[PDB]
């Protein structure tokens, strides 16, 4: 049942907080209420997880309250054992909804697009685009965002399924 979703991906990120992140983990603990009361397209939330799990990864304070955004575009393959993938349109979704960790509270705001790629030309795989994802607690961040993954024979990480 293992397969390989090729897609289009876009995602376009915007965090508030009453103060500074101090480590991933806040911020990862933040970016995952972004569907909270989910109602999305089902078949796409697995990926939409994944986008915000991109996403979270590679935000930046705005220059000179505190501010953060991320924007992420491209191609990728998505290695799961979720089944077939209904087929995905391109149809942009949003969530816009608040978090309050602790120390830390605000809002997070997502506006992502993903849609099935059949341009049958190399394209890598959205692993790669995560920098932590050469080591084995990955795992540990990926199901901070209700990601089960796990590296088969030949590294590799495959989207499981989702925890919930």
């Amino acid at each position: 049942q293992l397969r390989y979703e090729k897609f289009f991906f876009t995602v376009k990120m915007t965090v508030r907080s009453n103060r500074p992140f101090r480590t991933y983990s806040d911020v990862a603990a933040a970016v995952s209420h972004w569907d909270h009361m989910y109602i999305g397209m089902a078949g796409k939330r697995p990926f939409y997880k994944i986008l915000a799990f991109l996403g979270s990864s590679n935000l930046k304070a705005t220059p000179a309250q505190p501010e953060y955004h991320a924007h992420c575009e491209g191609r990728a393959y998505l290695p799961h054992r979720m089944g077939k993938t209904p087929p995905m349109l391109n149809v942009p979704e949003h969530f816009r909804r608040p978090f309050n960790i602790g120390l830390y509270k605000g809002t997070v705001e997502l506006t992502m697009t993903i849609y099935d790629d059949e341009s049958l030309e190399a394209a890598p795989m959205i692993w790669d685009h995560f920098n932590s994802s050469k080591f084995s607690d990955f795992r540990e961040k990926a199901l901070m965002f209700g990601l089960i993954v796990e590296k088969k024979a030949s590294g590799a990480w495959v989207l499981d399924s989702v925890s919930h």
